[PDB]
Formats: structure tokens, sequence, C-alpha cells
């Protein structure tokens, strides 16, 4: 059973993609992970100083990977990480028993646990939702669970009563969550999770809540990680001192360097372009190769890549100007 | 590559669930598939009339089966076939690689076709959706593909120039169709697919264009085929003689039959449990055994049960009255 609870969870937790080969939007192509990058961004990431690593949600490509190259993947993450940091991989399926086979494995391979979704074939309702988590749960229970709250790819909405469920199963620990406009309330329903928002948002839930809200996800890492330990750093003072002015800059050039990456501004658009927008605007940033694209998702239309190139190039001369 | 065209989809096309074991609902069990229910479902179809066998759709549970048990599955029903009429599998999956690798093995194994969705994870756009298409067919042209055009399934909403798109791929020769208020417009654009309206409405689709509206799918015939083999026959007639007064009859009868079934007549709401609700009209009618759901699909409001279950009697009911 697994020692991991909200306590552990605190500071930067980073998404990282999947790399990919040149060859990886090719549906002849096998074996399309570049497990090189793989490792170097492993390594790369712990230097910068990050509190944890999930992998394989959405722009992870959890969907499009073959069970092959997911073994494979983790098999180098977690021999790259050698247990400096908590690893979550993903194990989102369209059944909860290939959910269960595949966190069996990936957990004894040795990722700490799994950001996990919901089947969404056929749209869940709440009971469903709920003896969902908890049969993974149970049949794993050595695995911690991050929810992954995905509305638009999952189609269940993670309501309130659903977060009062969560908490009451001890291996639930963490969830990438929603927009924040309920957080106060699922906060008090939920006492046992530490819940995640995206980076931009963490500046406002931390003010919110200071005691609950010590941690965040970021996706904007991949474009270099300096900025998203410089928001770590500065809202862990801003809780001591009440000066959230620099923590506040920060937070406002983030949302900034994200302004072009939804077209025109439609957050439904994004969601049916998030793989190839989000590993779009990693490549061009240049801190890491995320790579292309593996079928079917291999097709965005090109004023949309430019907006999340210039995505991309903001978020690197935010991590050249928050560098230390 | 594939012989078979639209002139070879005429009649009554019915599709069968994937019958289960007693224990499916557990996730502990794995072969759950009763494959002496398979066959002998195989053969009373063939004996009863029809013209061809779909399978492994949404209620067919092509989501939550495992691999194996979706080739077991599939040998007996090709091995009961015999090859006495054409087969439609079910490969619809979460990424393009996967299809095809699905696709590959259950042709071999004997199926002539797959009823093909999309992958859902990621919501597609109409270029993306034209590809994956393409790129099935043309990896395994041997495969005849139905489109399984179901939008709450799938997100996608199969358009208007999807149509046109798929009319120009040799394989796609037939689909499983929407409602028919543009199915006009879709016949001008798509010449060479056999639409195929769901039972209720063929009486409606083949007085609007009788020389391309000749077949039609039926999940109601897993409650004795009777019914849908009379439909057809007396729509055969009617086309000829300009009496349609009895086919109207029947037509009126089955959709009397499905009044129940869809919770409060919200079709939204039956999408949510489209599985649960139609293995429990096929148990109520005692034609054959669905059997138990498989996770996570395993939970079906009670009152929502009730309706499905009258359902199947009234479907029962309409094959006793139109048996000879």
């Amino acid at each position: 059973t697994t020692r991991l609870t909200a306590e552990d969870i605190n500071g930067a937790w980073t998404i990282m993609p999947t790399p990919s080969t040149p060859d990886a939007s090719d549906w002849r192509s096998t074996n399309t992970v570049d497990l090189d990058e793989t490792a170097r961004i492993v390594e790369e990431l712990i230097a910068a100083g990050v509190n944890g690593i999930l992998s394989m949600g959405t722009f992870g490509e959890c969907a499009t990977l073959t069970w092959e190259e997911k073994r494979d993947y983790v098999s180098t993450v977690v021999e790259t990480i050698r247990g400096r940091v908590p690893y979550f991989c993903g194990t989102t399926a369209l059944n909860t028993r290939e959910v269960i086979r595949q966190t069996r494995e990936l957990i004894d391979i040795g990722a700490n646990g799994t950001m996990l979704g919901v089947p969404m074939w056929v749209k869940m309702d709440l009971p469903t939702a709920v003896q969902f988590y908890r049969d993974v749960a149970g049949a794993v229970p050595e695995a911690a669970i991050a929810i992954y709250a995905n509305p638009e790819a999952f189609k269940f909405d993670f309501p309130r009563p659903f977060w009062a469920e969560m908490s009451k199963i001890p291996q639930v620990v963490t969830a990438k969550y929603l927009g924040i406009g309920m957080l106060d309330l699922d906060l008090k329903l939920a006492p046992n999770i530490r819940f995640l928002p995206h980076e931009d948002d963490y500046y406002a839930a931390a003010r919110i809540n200071p005691e609950r809200i010590t941690a965040f996800w970021s996706s904007g890492a991949m474009c270099g990680p300096a900025t998203a330990i410089m928001l770590r750093d500065e809202v862990e003072r801003a809780k001591s001192t009440g000066d959230w002015i620099k923590a506040k800059a920060i937070s406002d050039d983030m949302r900034a360097a994200d302004s072009t990456l939804f077209p025109r501004g439609d957050f439904s658009e994004f969601s049916k372009y998030n793989i190839g927008l989000e590993k779009a605007r990693m490549d061009a940033a240049g801190w890491l190769k995320a790579g292309p694209c593996r079928p079917p998702y291999n097709l965005v239309p090109e004023d949309y890549l430019v907006g999340a190139q210039k995505s991309g190039k903001a978020w690197a001369a935010l991590h050249a100007k928050y560098s230390k």
C-alpha cells in the first residue's frame, strides 16, 4: 500500500511529454519514443529543482502510444529518476480491467502513481466514476492516484460530490485540477487531496488557501523550468511576508506568455488540438525536443501552430528572465 | 483488396451483443465471453433470415472487452457463420496504429469488415477524421468499412463534407447512420455508400429514396428477429405496389416498442447508459442472453432499467406478432 500522502506533494510538479522520433507521425512506425531525449529531459528537470514529475496525460500522448512504447518510456524515466523525485505515469484507458493491468505493470517498473482520467467512450455518471476509482485503488493499493480532471477529454465533469468521495480513498493524494471557481468548496469537501491548480492559476489559488495550495502543475516548464521554480520560490516567500507583488508579476508574465496559445482564445478549439499545440510550443522554445505527434492527431491548422510557437518563444524568454 | 460494395448490402443487418458470463461485471474476471451463447445466437440469426451481422459497437462492449476476449469472440462468430452471411467486427480504438493492428488480425480470422468509429480521447476535426479512415483503408485494403457514425460516443459529428470524402474511399461501403434529417443530401454527396438507417427510421428513409435505401440496422432483432424480417419483406413489397399501409403499421409498432427505452425520453441520458439499457432489454425479451456489463459500465439506475425491460417485452411481443 502506498505511503505517499498529500503532505508529500509540494512545489512545482511538471508534466513532461513523450519525446518522439522524427517518424512518429507515420502510422507505419513502431517504437517512436526517443529514449535518449526522455532521459535527458528527466536529468535536466531534476537539476532545475522540480519537485515531482507527471507524464502521459493528453499531450503526453497516452491515447496514441503503443503498450510497448509506454513500457520503454516509463522504464527509462524510472531508471533516470533513480528515486530522486516522485513520478506519476498515466494509465487512462477505455475500461477498468485495462487500467488495472497497466497500472500494476507500470508501478512494478517503478512509478509511484498514475495520473488517471476516466474511460470516455461512454460518458460516465457520478456513481460509475466513483466506483471506477475505488476499483483501481483497491486492485492496485500500492499506486498513488492523481485525478486527471479533464472534462473536455473525458466528458465527465468531476463535480463537487465526486471530490468528496475521492478524499475518502487513501490512494487519491492529488489532482490535476480544473479552473479554480469552486476550489474553495472542493478544498472543504476533500480535505485529503493536494489540489494542483494550473501554474497560471497558482497565484490566485495560493492566496485563497495558502495552507492547502502548496503545489501546482506546469507544462510551461517544458519551455524552460526557471519560471515555475521562481513562481514556487516567490509564492513561498509571499506567504510569510504578505508581499505578493513579485509573485503577481511572475504570474502575470506567465498568463501573457500563454495568451497566443488558444486558437482565437477559444478553449474548446485548443482542446481539439491540445497535443499538437503543446508539442509545437515545446519544439519552438528549444529547451527540449517534443517531436511530431503520433496518429491520428498529427494535423493542426498552420495559423494555430503559429500561436503555439509564439507562446513557446515567450516562455523561453521568461526562462531567461527568471534564471538564477 | 475487398470485393464487397454497397450493392452487396441489402435487407436486415443486425447488431449482436457480446454475450457475457455471469461474472462479467467483476473486474477480477478475465475471459468473460460466453462462446456457447455467441454461437447459438449466430445460428439463430442466420436461420431467421438476417442478411448480415454487425458487432462490437457501443453496446457490443468494444470499449470494455480485453483483446483476448475479442479474438475468442470473433473466432467463434466466424467459425459459426461459415461464410453464409457477411460479418463486420468492430475495431474502434484510441489511435490509428491500434485500429490498424486490430483490423488486420480480425480480418485474418475471417471477418469481412470493421464497424469503425473514430478515436475520441481528443475530439477530431474534419481533415483528421478523413485522414484516419484513409489511413486504415490503405493499411488494410482487404477490410470493408462500415462508418460507425455515433456523435455521442465519438464527439465528432460526421458532417456533410465527411460523407463526400468517405464515398471516395473504395473500402467504405456502408454506414450505421445518424438520424435521417440530412439523408437526402448525404445520399447525393456519397453515391457509393449504403446508408443504414436505424430500423425505426427505415420506413421513412425507404420512402425518401427507395433505390438507395435498401437496408437498415437493427438491435431490436436481438429481442426476436421476426419483426425486422417482416419490415424488410413488407417494405420490399410496398416499393412495387405503392401500398405502404402494412409497412407503416410495423414501423409504428417498433417505435411504440422503443418508447420506454430512453430515460425520460432523453437521448443524451440514454447514451450515458447505452450498454446496460440495451443488454437489459435483450435479457428481458428472452430471445438471447446478453448477460451483465463489463466494468466500468455496470451500474444503471433501477428505474431506467425498468423502461428498458418493458421495451424488451414489447419487442418480444412484436416477434410473436410477426412470426410466420
